[PDB]
C-alpha cells in the first residue's frame, strides 16, 4: 500500500555493482549543467555519488555561460571521446537553447537520458534499448509490488514522461490511456483504470473524486509549496482509501539517478560489443 | 453516416501538385519489391500512377530473388545519391528479413514509410516530418469529416498503426486510448470514446455491443472472406446504428498511396535546404 523507491533502486543498483565487477566495464558519464539551477545541481550530485558506489565514473562540468557554437562542440567532442561511455545534458536551459535539437548530436548509444529521437524511436517500436529514468522508474515500481497487465491512465503527455512511458507500458502488455489539459473528462478516465500515473505538476490535483477503492496511484509530480516537496496527489486524503499509493518525496524520485546510471551500464557495454 | 476517402485523396493530391509547382521541385522515389506479391504490386503501381498525374517520378524495382547484402549495399547506394529522394522497400518479405533492421539504413529523410526509428522519435517528441502513411490517413479522415479533439479508443498496438498513430492523435489534442489482445475489456473502452479505430485483422471483430450511436467508427483492417473485401467491423450491422463508420474496401483505404506521396515532397522540399 505504501510504494516506496528506496528498496527498488538498493537492489538495482546492487544488481548493477554486481554486472561491473565480474563484467570488468568501467563506464564513464559526463554530465553538463549551464547556470545554476538548485534541482539540477542536486540530481547531478546524486549521479555522482550513487555511480561512485557502484563504479561508474561519473563527472559534472558546470559552466556560467556557453555559446552554442562552444556547447555543440564541446559534445562533438565528447561523443567522438570512446572513453566517455555516457553524455547527459541537466535541465532547465537558458531561454533559446533547445533540449531535443542540442541532444541529437549526440551519438543514441552514449543518450543516457533517452529523449533524444532514436531512442524514442526505438521505444516506439518495441526494441527499447536506452529508455527514460522517470518512465523506467515507474515500470520499476510496477515490476517491484506487483503489478502487471492492467489500465492504465497517464494524466502527462511529455517527451519526458507520458509519451515514452505509454510506449513502454505498450512494450509489456499493459492497457494504455493518455491524457492532459485538453482531456474534457479526466475523472471518468482515471476511475476506470487499475493504476493511475500523474505528472501535472499540480499540488492536490489527484484527489479522490479521481480514483476508486481499487485505484493504484504512482505520483510523478514534483512541486514546492511552503519549502516543502509534494507531488499532484493528494497523498493524505488517498492512502486511507486507494488499494495503494507512492509518496512523495520517496517513491519514483529515489530511482531517476539509478536508472540514469543503469543506461550508462547498458550504452558501455553495447560500446565494448559493437565498437 | 459514411466516411469515405477518395475525395479527401483526390484533394490531397491537387494540394500536393500545387505544392510542387510553388517550389519547382522534381522529387523522386525508389521502390523496392523482393517478390510476387500481389496487394504490394497494386500498391507500388498506385504511387507510380498516382506519381505520375502529380509531378513525382516513381519508379520500382522488382526482384525474386536477392541476398541481404545486395539488398543493403544498392540502398547505401540509393541513400548517397542526391537525385533519389525517396526511398521505400515494400511488404512483406523473405523470411527472417527483419524490414526494421533494414530501414534504419535508410536516412531518415529518404524514408518514407515513415517507419524507422528516427521518424518514430520525431512523431513521438511532437516534431513530426515524414509520418506513416495509414495513420495520416485515419487522422485525414477525422479532419475532413471535423472530428477535431475526442476521446480515441485505437485497438491495434502495432508500429504501423496504433503506435505512430497513438503518438499523431496526441499531437493534436486528441486524448488516446491503446488497446489489444492483452485488454481485458475492450469493449468497456471503446464505448467510452467518440471515436474508434480498429486495425486487429478479424471480420466481424468490432460489433454492436462494443459501441455506441454517437460512436465513430474508422476500420482499418483489410479482411478476404469469399474472395470478397472486409474489414473488421461488422458494417451492415453498424452503418444504421452508429452516428459514422468507414466502407471497407473505400475508407482510409484510397488515402494511403498518396500519404506516401506527401511524404516524398516532404521529403524532398527537406533535401533541397540541406
Ligand atoms: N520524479 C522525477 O524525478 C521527475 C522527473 C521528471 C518530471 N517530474 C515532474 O513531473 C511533472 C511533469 O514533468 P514534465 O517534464 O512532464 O512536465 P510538462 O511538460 O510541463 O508536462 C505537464 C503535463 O501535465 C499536463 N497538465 C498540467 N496541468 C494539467 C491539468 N490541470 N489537467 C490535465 N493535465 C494537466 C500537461 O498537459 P498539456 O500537455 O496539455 O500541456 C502536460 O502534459 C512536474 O511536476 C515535474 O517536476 C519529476
Ligand atoms: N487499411 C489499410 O490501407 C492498411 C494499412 C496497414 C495495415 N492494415 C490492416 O490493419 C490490420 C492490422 O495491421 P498491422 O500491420 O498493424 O497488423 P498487426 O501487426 O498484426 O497488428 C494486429 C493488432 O491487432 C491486435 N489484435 C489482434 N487480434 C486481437 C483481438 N482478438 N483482440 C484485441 N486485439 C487484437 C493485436 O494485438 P497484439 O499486439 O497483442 O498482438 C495487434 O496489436 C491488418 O488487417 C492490415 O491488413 C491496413
Amino acid at each position: 500500500k505504501i510504494l516506496r523507491g528506496e528498496e527498488i533502486a538498493e537492489k538495482k543498483a546492487e544488481n548493477l555493482h554486481g554486472i561491473i565487477e565480474r563484467s570488468g566495464l568501467e563506464p564513464s558519464l559526463k554530465l553538463i549543467q549551464i547556470g545554476d539551477n538548485e534541482a539540477a545541481s542536486i540530481y547531478a550530485r546524486a549521479k555522482i555519488r550513487r555511480g561512485k558506489k557502484i563504479g561508474i565514473a561519473v563527472d559534472l562540468e558546470k559552466y556560467d555561460d556557453i555559446s552554442m557554437k562552444d556547447l555543440l562542440k564541446r559534445i562533438d567532442d565528447l561523443a567522438k571521446d570512446p572513453q566517455i561511455n555516457g553524455i547527459m545534458i541537466e535541465n532547465p536551459l537558458p531561454k533559446g537553447f533547445d533540449y531535443y535539437e542540442i541532444v541529437r548530436n549526440i551519438p543514441y548509444y552514449k543518450d543516457v537520458d533517452a529523449l533524444s529521437p532514436y531512442n524514442q524511436g526505438l521505444i516506439a517500436l518495441n526494441r527499447e534499448f536506452l529508455v527514460p529514468a522517470t518512465p523506467r522508474a515507474v515500470i520499476d515500481i510496477m515490476d517491484y509490488y506487483g503489478y502487471h497487465e492492467n489500465t492504465v491512465t497517464i494524466v502527462n503527455r511529455s517527451p519526458v514522461v507520458g509519451r515514452p512511458l505509454s510506449m513502454m507500458l505498450l512494450n509489456r502488455n499493459y492497457t494504455v490511456s493518455v491524457c492532459h489539459s485538453k482531456t474534457k473528462d479526466i475523472g471518468s478516465m482515471t476511475r476506470s483504470s487499475k493504476i493511475v500515473v500523474v505528472a501535472v505538476g499540480r499540488p492536490g490535483f489527484l484527489n479522490r473524486e479521481m480514483v476508486t477503492p481499487g485505484s493504484v496511484v504512482i505520483d510523478v509530480g514534483i512541486n514546492y509549496v511552503n519549502d516543502k516537496v509534494v507531488g499532484d496527489a493528494n497523498f493524505e486524503d488517498l492512502s486511507e482509501y486507494v488499494e495503494a499509493i507512492t509518496p512523495v518525496p520517496g517513491g519514483v524520485g529515489p530511482i531517476t539517478a539509478t536508472n540514469i546510471l543503469e543506461n550508462v551500464v547498458k550504452a558501455a557495454e553495447f560500446q565494448k560489443n559493437n565498437l
